């Protein structure tokens, strides 16, 4: 008999209740589930983004509806992340500069780019541009949510019909509060409240137990670490060195609140926005009646004084009168996220600034990779060593990913700006920028999108695709040196491909007329 009988949880946020939760659900009552609470910092509620694999991994795991949960966290929704001004020099403003008479702006939508005798619409675009006959960016060329998008659109229809893939922005406690009362009514998990006195080791270094404030033992087989950036488990109590990648990523800091908004003015936009700043850029998360905003930025290239009052001018705040949030980043990942029978899940096992909303997904990640992994008694170290270099991979993959929007990115005009040029470029995107620059597609998808978002490792194993990589470069300003060679061999093919264009302009204006505005949408559900 050597199955685990009991599990204990440290930390009770976002990534805890996500855990406890989860678990709960994937092993009954095979299991006692115990969290305890370790206080963490009360902060404003800035807002979190997410990736469309929520639902389907996570909610409907917990067999809760968007309808059910979205209430009860002021949910709202994201089509793409909207870079703004990420190729024009200038403050940090709200608005999108211009540049060839258009606003400096650029989306990076969800969903897989159609294919055409096997070749992404993407490299039809390409060859389009190289031949002169068109100047449409990638983006509206490309995907119809786009025009959805500027039209500030929901996602879908009133009556559920769908339209476009999507995601969501929450308050992260209310989603947190909504999975604790869940998980504890529900699912049998025993909530503790306090702060942990101290950790039991045996004579291997093992866990046996977390020692309560009040003198309680909570023991257990398994032990999660979800405190956060404190890593009290797993940096603290298990002595895992945590790998700092701030040399490859400035940004290190942020200072955000949320802001109250007349959304009967121009309405909720249904995405988030990535506003480039001086030495940084700030997030905006639009839910129904307020949103949620941050400039993230490098302490190496601004004072905290300089980020909050360019912060508060671009909104038009009062840095006198305004609750700020003031944070510190820790930017990298433990040397390994799972060690002896200590799993650290969320900022206790790594993060990145959320230029790309990685952070509930990194969570959703490593808890179902945990269950994959899953361990018994006898802690078989092949569990835990596939369980590392899935969590390293994936970390890794985005980290670079991040890198790449700053390195790709055409600005200089400020020390921070030019200092991302000067950074060190791993050898895969190296690659892959030359790939790209050659006229390959990169990470090209090769199933359909019901396979992709239907089985989760589908997309764990292509997680940034070729039509991301486009939506970054071809964004940024940056396009194949010559479109792929193998067209300028089936010019019947390029001709034939240009209906697809035809049809996503048809659904520009299909979605832009008949769907619902985000407004509108939101306000039912709410
Ligand atoms: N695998 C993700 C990739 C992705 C596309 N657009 C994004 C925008 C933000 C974050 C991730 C993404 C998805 O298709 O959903």
């Amino acid at each position: 008999d050597n199955r685990i009988n009991r599990i204990v949880i440290l930390g009770g946020g976002t990534a805890g209740w996500m855990t406890a939760s989860y678990l709960a659900k994937a092993l009954g009552d095979t299991v006692t589930i115990t969290l305890l609470e370790a206080p963490a910092i009360g902060r404003i509620g800035v807002g979190e983004a997410t990736v469309p694999n929520l639902q389907r991994v996570f909610f409907d795991f917990l067999g809760l509806r968007e309808e059910e949960w979205m209430p009860e966290c002021n949910a709202a929704f994201k089509t793409a992340v909207k870079f703004i001004n990420w190729r024009t020099p200038g403050p940090g403003e709200a608005k999108a500069r211009t540049i060839d008479g258009r606003p400096d702006h650029f989306y990076h939508p969800f969903g897989l780019l159609p294919e055409h005798g096997q070749v992404p619409l993407s490299h039809y675009w390409a060859y389009n541009r190289a031949a002169g006959t068109t100047d449409e960016p990638f983006d509206y060329a490309c995907f119809a949510e786009t025009a959805a998008m500027d039209a500030v659109r929901a996602p879908k229809w009133l009556d559920g019909r769908p339209a476009t893939r999507y995601a969501w922005h929450f308050d992260a406690h209310l989603v947190a509060e909504f999975l604790r009362r869940h998980a504890t009514e529900r699912l049998n998990v025993e909530h503790v409240q306090g702060e942990m006195q101290q950790v039991l080791r045996d004579e291997r270094g093992f866990i046996t137990a977390l020692r309560t404030v009040e003198g309680r033992d909570l023991e257990g087989d398994l032990f999660i670490d979800c405190s956060g950036f404190r890593g009290l488990l797993i940096n603290k109590a298990m002595e895992e060195p945590f790998i700092d990648m701030n040399d490859q990523l400035l940004c290190n800091r942020a200072v955000a609140t949320a802001i109250k908004h007349d959304d009967d003015a121009h309405g909720v936009e249904p995405y988030t926005s990535a506003i480039a700043m001086r030495s940084g850029w700030s997030w905006k998360i639009p839910m129904l009646g307020r949103f949620g905003t941050g400039y993230v930025y490098s302490s190496r290239f601004a004072e905290k004084d300089e980020a909050t009052l360019d912060f508060c001018r671009m909104w038009g705040l009062d840095p006198e009168n305004t609750p700020l949030n003031q944070v510190a980043f820790r930017v990298g990942r433990n040397r390994r996220a799972w060690v002896k029978n200590c799993v650290s899940i969320g900022l206790a096992s790594c993060f990145l600034e959320p230029l790309e909303s990685t952070g509930i997904y990194f969570i959703t990640a490593a808890i179902y990779q945990l269950t994959q992994h899953f361990p018994d008694r006898t802690f078989a170290l092949a569990l835990s060593d596939a369980f590392n270099h899935e969590i390293e991979a994936m970390f890794d993959d985005t980290r670079d990913f991040i890198q790449a929007h700053f390195y790709v990115s055409p600005r200089t005009d400020t020390p921070f700006w030019k200092a991302n040029k000067d950074l060190h470029l791993p050898e895969q995107m190296r690659e892959k920028i030359a790939m790209y620059k050659a006229g390959l597609p990169i990470n090209a998808p090769v199933t359909d999108e019901s396979t992709y978002y239907g089985r989760f490792e589908a997309e764990f194993r292509n997680f940034w695709t070729n039509g991301s990589y486009y939506c970054i470069f071809a964004g940024l300003g940056l396009r194949p040196d010559n479109p792929l060679p193998m067209l300028r061999h089936r010019p019947e093919q390029v001709r034939e491909a240009q209906a697809l264009f035809a049809g996503v302009k048809d659904k520009q204006r299909e979605l832009v007329e008949t769907l619902p505005s985000n407004l509108e949408f939101l306000r039912s559900l709410h």
